[PDB]
């Protein structure tokens, strides 16, 4: 297939590597690829992350010095102040440079075109799927995790091979996979699933305690308990990562399970048609836009959204309910 | 009729001209003004054109002093960056002053409220039809070319003679003809062709293309013959522009002109609707607005759809036939 | 893939040709093959025609006798007349013969079955995709030019061979190229193009004149120079011709770019459905049966609507300016 | 205004001219220009008419021997079969003229070019409107008549003159009136009456006979009494003609008045809708494209509604009643 399993170490050898951001994800990666015989550097301005990475033996110069002492640079830091760091400080560095390599986790802020790199440029991704937690969690076992690849630009003919070695230095293999891919195939996927099923989810519980207290007579302390209060989802998110998530369903009821095949082969024609809405509004480049602007508004929106939920009533109820139990 | 042939030229001698920009247009202009002995000089930043303009025997000074010096200026540069230049280097310079008059070459900016000059000033219009490089192959020949006049601000009651004598110093007339009209009515007609005419033909080429080979079993490489690889639609533009849209038809096969006018006069309402919405859409101001925004947020969109148009199929198989013609 | 390049020329070498009609096509590929080494002669009814090409060296005799001398014939007349002609004056000859050969240049008559030769006879195909005043213009520089090839008839198994030997012998090829596909494949091609995107772009034009002078106060003289009384079009449709259509806007504006994208993607289902209908009703035959009919009634519907094109008002002042203009 | 009122008739003093029928109208108009001093002659095949009119003092010859000895000639036959005398009898003799003159009655067959007369000719008309029996008893009075005329061709720079001196010689003028106006704005109106108001008077009668007995119980011997069996309408008619239509209802009782100005403007917009329908489908000529197919197909579809009609029930009734008050 088009997977990879494990693969090279050597482009990597005799070069040095520059870590920016030492939040998750950088702190994790730099001390695994540490271990693993690499020399390695960290590029953050002066707060809590400085004095943490410098403590846990790790030389600490600020931005653009890191990137003239480095022939490749991580650049794990939020999609949203990523772009005025690469403009004032990265990109002038980079423009006085011969051989050089960028990585990203993301490709948000590339696949939509709000940075572009010169050609002098070896562009590249590496996406895990993975929070940062359960990560070192495995890599104390040996254990791989799972990650995507891709290539959007390649002045050097090695890119492919550099980003083999990344996934390596990193422990996401052996042991795990990596996928080939594009930035696209990744920036929708992170937002799909953001703009699909969860807010779905969330809409549909919503819906479900409004009607049953305002129509049935129901109480807001019983709802609550059947819908979420309980551990119930998490039961079965774990047996669908580990069974699968229809071989999950055999350990329910017979009644449960032919009401909810019934009622998925019923309603599959209208999410179908809601997904196709997004996905489109996103593969044109809209809802950067959309989020741009309103960042360039001042989030009102935003704001008044986190307002009119948490002043809801299943809101209060939960919040009176968790203090009952004693969840904090 | 509202048409003009010739006028006057006397406004103008005794006076200092600056020319901002030497793109295209600012070259022809000011190379043909200056055979029609007037004092002229220029403007523009220390780039590729400066050097050029100063070879070709102008006096170059940067902008801001060119207005000094200048009793009349022409604000040659796009319609995208011609703001900032306004608000930085000329407003001020403009407010010091005591009759200056200020030509367009467009009326966007000005039509849409983006620039609004003082009551001192006389602001104009001068528009040409002609690409550029076709005006010169027609001034040699002592040929004029038409072009469009407007007023928005006099503050001398001499503006229009002001335009004839630009209009006369250029060399669109005589030769050539002009007209009166406003910056609406042409900030208007210059974009309804570019929101009208030419992606519904794109369009319909497009589908035509991909119809014929997933519904009909044809090669791709014909139906590129058949639709734009061959040269056939300059031929018909030309017929048009010198013997007329209609009686160009006389020259085809009666077949070809049943078909034509009997789905012209049957797909004509249609468009009709179109075409009322998109200048409904201009006419109020909300493209502009759009389009700056869209400028603001990073050219997402823009993006986007460069990638979508090159990414087709249409396209792909166009680069290999136009290799395989030996066309470049 | 499919295409043809070159190929021989033998199986011509011995025998006689026959070119029906002298007019733009006959003329042209007559005296080529004759300068590639080829016994030719000519079939045509005494008048203007006939004297022009027995003055050019032809020897000339009316059609069934050229018929009976030939071994092979090129059936190149209007579409129009065709039928009467074959009828009258071919089809018997033809049913006296052993061994012959039949080309058109169109497949309109044969794919709807208006003309349905025996079975003793090889039916084939040779279309050129130019007008023919530029074709001479080519072939003087050695230069090809681009054909379609088709066969509906092989009762020699030779076919083929004779359809790219004529290819030959007109001076297509080598320089220019050589399709395979059906009279079908043809006749749907050379009629989509007279009902879709042809009279869509002259009713799309017809609306924005019509609205900006009834809606927004704009002159007549104004917005026909911006929609084609100006060379713009001749401009686009040679840069496609060259450079690709997409790759032709990058030497204009952005803003031109951004709404032609944006509005090219948003129209494009509509124009879509019609083209399918269009297409529909051709690979049916019904639009033959139509206008077949109109000629046996008289063109009536022509007459009017002829009338109805040019009595309109944009066409009077079309008139008007091109007088003007001195544009004869 | 636009009107006529007299003329003068110097033109046709010294000419010669012939009159092609001998029905209702070539009759009347030609004893009548007899009667006002003109030479006249006839053009028919020998039949009844032959015999009639050589009878009351015509000089009879058959139709091309007519053309040739005439400078002006009238062509009063049906639009059905105008089409094949004129082409196999007149336009030869017709190709062999100098200074002509040809006449109709009736603009069909020229308005939608099924006869295309050349250029050496004048193309006029004059369209009376009354039947022909009545014209007669009122140019006995002195009494003119109105009619219509029009011009398709000027090749003399006379045309008006000669029209405007034929309506003098039939009688229409003075004591009538004339109007000038076109070929097509008479076909138009000659066929409006006959697609709009007609068609649905007759439908709206049958309707409500219909409704009347399989509804209410009511007896065909009343419905048709109260309908038209009556001479109800002829009263109205001539009322109409005489004081207006509207001034006509003041002889009429209240309830009448209200009822019918009611119910009129409150269905006006659906007729009005049914008019435009129809009025468009003429003007392009679609109309008589149907009915010379029919023509050519044997006339299937008017049998069957011939039949349809005469053995409807409210036609066996009428027989019967008409039969019982003796009305043959
Ligand atoms: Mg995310
Ligand atoms: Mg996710
Ligand atoms: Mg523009
Ligand atoms: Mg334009
Ligand atoms: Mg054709
Ligand atoms: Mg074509
Ligand atoms: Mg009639
Ligand atoms: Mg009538």
């Amino acid at each position: 297939d088009k997977t990879v399993l494990d693969a090279n170490l050597d482009p990597l050898k005799g070069k040095t590597i520059g870590v920016i951001g030492y939040g998750n994800q950088g702190r994790v990666q730099a001390t695994i690829m540490r271990e693993n015989g690499l020399n390695v550097i960290v590029g953050n301005v002066k707060d809590k992350y400085y004095e943490l990475a410098k403590k846990e033996g790790f030389e600490v110069y600020e931005i653009d010095e890191a990137v003239r002492r480095s022939d490749v640079a991580l650049l794990l830091i939020p999609d949203e102040v990523m772009k005025e760091v690469y403009e004032k400080k990265i990109a002038p560095v980079l423009q006085g440079k011969k051989e050089f390599v960028l990585d990203f986790a993301s490709g948000y802020n590339v696949a939509f075109g709000l940075i572009r790199p010169p050609k002098s440029v070896d562009t590249i991704m590496v996406a895990p799927r993975m929070v940062g937690e359960g990560i070192m969690d495995l890599h104390k076992q040996g254990k791989g995790y799972p990650v995507l690849l891709g290539v959007k630009q390649d002045a050097s003919g090695k890119a492919w091979d550099y980003a083999k070695a990344i996934a390596k230095g990193i422990g996401a293999i052996p042991g795990g996979i990596a996928v080939i891919s594009s930035f696209e195939e990744e920036a929708l996927l992170d937002l799909m699933s953001e703009h699909t099923w969860v807010p779905i989810l969330f809409g549909a519980i919503k819906a479900c305690y409004d009607i049953a207290v305002k129509e049935y007579g129901v109480s807001p302390e019983a709802a609550l308990l059947e819908f979420y209060a309980s551990g119930e989802l998490a039961e079965i998110a774990r047996l669908i990562a580990e069974e699968g998530i229809f071989n999950q369903m055999v350990h329910h009821s017979t009644t449960s399970q032919y009401g909810t095949l019934t009622r998925m082969f019923k309603y599959y024609d209208v999410v179908r048609r809601i997904v196709e809405n997004e996905a489109k509004y996103i593969w044109d480049g809209s809802f950067a836009k959309e989020w741009s602007l309103e960042q360039q508004a001042g989030y009102p929106v935003f704001y008044r959204l986190w307002e009119l939920a948490t002043q809801s009533e299943m809101a209060k109820a939960e919040k009176e309910l968790y203090k009952l139990l004693g969840r904090k």
